[PDB]
């Protein structure tokens, strides 16, 4: 409880439960939750909104969404421009239009850094893929399943190689919903015999969790070797990613690796121009 705001309290527990394991999917939650915080917020007497609500009400709802999980990259990146917004109203903004502001930027963020986002990665991705390309993937990442769909539904024939964790297990349901969607799938639960799974012509499309000032790309344990089989192989390694999951200024730790950029051909955000 606390300082807490109740929106928050129940974002923070469904990030350790683990019930939101995803960036994005926290990102979102976060943003919602800290539309609702600034709702509710009401300037104390004698105060503005400029001095009094970053370090008395924001903060303490970071505080405790970091106790319940560490901050990703893409809710840090959030924070920080969300605090440099803060900063640019003055003791002479009023509350009710400063609010209101916030609350116009917040939408603006969910819209162009998740929502456009995924529309707009899924649909340029999709036109990497050409009529009988065979497609090599990892696990269940949600831009690479949009950008699978997405060429279906253009009308595409291909072929998909779903490679998974064997202790995981979610690219099976991955397997699931493209067979649905009429798309040939081969699926393994594992990442036995990875050379014969990744040929020179194959294409592979990865997502992750965050992509490091040095380019490299923090995702699921396993992503790694599928990167390095596939650079080797020479088949093209395509990383699909928003821009907000950059670190642009520079227990769960263990079922992630890290993919040396040397391992990855090109990456795909929403920026395209």
């Amino acid at each position: 409880h606390k300082d807490v705001h109740p929106a928050v309290l129940a974002v923070g527990q469904q990030m350790a439960t683990f019930a939101l394991k995803d960036s994005i999917s926290r990102l979102k939650a976060t943003l919602l939750a800290f539309r609702k915080v600034i709702e509710s917020y009401e300037t104390p007497k004698g105060n503005s909104l400029s001095r009094h609500f970053v370090p008395h009400v924001l903060n303490p709802q970071i505080e405790y969404l970091t106790e319940c999980r560490p901050m990703c990259f893409a809710m840090g990146n959030a924070i920080r421009l969300l605090k440099a917004k803060v900063n640019k109203f003055d003791i002479n903004t009023p509350e009710d239009e400063a609010k209101e502001g916030l609350l116009e930027w917040i939408d603006f963020l969910i819209n162009e850094r998740i929502t456009l986002a995924e529309y707009v990665i899924a649909r340029n991705a999709a036109q990497s893929i050409n009529d009988g390309d065979t497609i090599v993937t990892y696990g269940r990442h949600r831009l690479v399943e949009k950008t699978l769909l997405r060429a279906r539904k253009e009308g595409k024939s291909f072929n998909v190689t779903v490679l998974d964790d064997p202790y995981v297990g979610e690219g099976k349901e991955l397997a699931k919903v493209l067979r649905h969607a009429g798309i040939p799938v081969l699926y393994s639960p594992n990442l036995g015999g990875l050379r014969s799974k990744v040929p020179a012509a194959s294409n592979v499309f990865l997502g992750g969790e965050a992509i490091f000032a040095n380019g490299s790309l923090h995702a699921p344990s396993g992503t790694a070797d599928v990167a390095m089989a596939a650079t080797n192989a020479g088949a093209k390694v395509i990383v699909l990613c928003e821009t907000i999951n950059f670190d642009r200024e520079r227990c769960f730790r263990l079922l992630f690796d890290n993919t040396h950029e040397r391992y990855i051909t090109g990456v795909i955000t929403e920026i395209e121009f």
